[PDB]
């Protein structure tokens, strides 16, 4: 009947049904340790054969430009990140850890001892956009420091080293936050990367820092643990391309040929709508594997993107914030619950987090 409840597999990992959690960043992880909260949010969400994806999570100290978010780089983190996998997996879902570098949209606030923020280029992100600060005020992007080869090889290794806490602390695998405007976009697109050495210029050197991330955390768990999110058409933070269409299509070759190379399959790819149809179908139609849709999707928009094929997967952002159970809901076909802006990104453990009720 409804093809969001087809079951799939997604590779090693039986979905009982195709309604994601999308990755949200919430800034409820105080002090960049994840909290009890975290745990009752995801427990409240996750549903047995569903599939969760994080907020994104810091793979270093350098790699925040939101306040209280959580990290998986230090053990503290993966011990407290353990026990929400825990209760997870305790309802049967299947979680991935979105591992997530800021590049230059962060701020000295945000970045030990109040250094500039790293990425691709020397140029800051412009005043058209405006960074939250811990107090709830937007603040001014600064000028990041272009990093060099060396350095950028250290950033991999950085996601290497997650991607392992990551599974320590139990999760299924991870997801690779290419998207947004953030360090791997400040890499891909070339509204931003002013580089001429051989990560700028061509599409192939753009694509680089893309690939070897992946294939790191690739030869490190193993390809079917892991995600991989892009957005090839957008003007966040100025990641604009002059030709989205033939980015994204790069990209997928390099995911393609990473796949060959490794006699496996990536977990997924996980494209998020245009934002300022298509170019969604087309990623899709040229890459060997499973696809997650993503951006502005209701119980219709998703069930059509199954039944059509322009999808495997539909992941779901702000209804399921205020839906902890938009699984059910969209199963039965029940009202869904209107969610606050306002308190997508403050600090309370409960107010507009966790008291988002379910069904009655
Ligand atoms: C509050 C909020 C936080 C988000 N944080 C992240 C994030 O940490 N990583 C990411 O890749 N996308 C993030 N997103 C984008 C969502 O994952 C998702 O693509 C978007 O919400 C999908 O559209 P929808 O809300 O209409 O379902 C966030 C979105 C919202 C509204």
């Amino acid at each position: 009947n409804n093809p969001l409840f087809s079951p799939y597999k997604m590779g090693k990992f039986n979905l009982s049904h195709r309604v994601v959690l999308a990755p949200m960043t919430r800034c409820r992880a105080l002090n960049n340790i994840p909290q009890a909260a975290l745990g009752e949010y995801y427990e409240q969400r996750a549903t047995a054969g569903g599939f969760l994806i994080t907020e994104g999570t810091m793979i270093s100290p350098t790699s925040a430009g939101f306040p209280h978010v959580p990290g998986i780089f230090t053990k503290e983190q993966v011990r407290e990140w353990k026990k929400i996998v825990d209760v997870v997996h305790a309802k049967g879902a299947v979680i991935f850890c979105q591992l997530w570098h800021v590049g230059r949209a962060s701020h000295e606030v945000y970045q030990p001892a109040g250094a500039a923020p790293i990425s691709s280029t020397e140029k800051p992100i412009s005043n058209r956009w405006r960074i939250l600060m811990p107090d709830g005020t937007h603040g001014i992007y600064p000028k990041p420091r272009a990093i060099g080869t060396y350095e950028i090889s250290q950033v991999v290794e950085d996601y290497r080293r997650s991607a392992l806490n990551a599974i320590e602390a139990g999760f299924d695998g991870i997801e690779i936050h290419g998207a947004h405007g953030y360090l791997i976009d400040q890499f891909l697109k070339d509204g931003i990367n002013d580089r001429t050495d051989e990560y700028g210029g061509s599409l192939a050197n753009r694509c680089k820092f893309i690939t070897q991330v992946v294939q790191a955390v690739v030869s490190a768990i193993g390809a079917d643990r892991v995600g991989v999110r892009v957005s090839p058409a957008i003007d966040h933070l100025d990641a604009m391309d002059s030709n989205p269409l033939s980015l994204g299509l790069a990209v997928v070759e390099r995911l393609n040929k990473i796949q060959l190379h490794s006699g496996s399959k990536l977990a997924y790819l996980h494209v998020t709508q245009p934002e300022y149809a298509r170019l969604m179908r087309t990623l899709r139609n040229a890459y060997q594997g499973t696809f997650i849709c993503s951006g502005g999707y209701t119980r219709e928009l998703g069930i059509e993107a199954v039944a059509q094929g322009d999808a495997d997967l539909v992941s779901y952002g702000r209804l399921f914030i205020s839906n902890p159970d938009l699984v059910m809901r969209i199963k039965l076909n029940a009202p869904l619950n209107k969610y606050n802006r306002k308190t997508f990104y403050t600090q309370d453990p409960v107010v507009g987090y966790t008291d988002y009720p379910f069904l009655q």
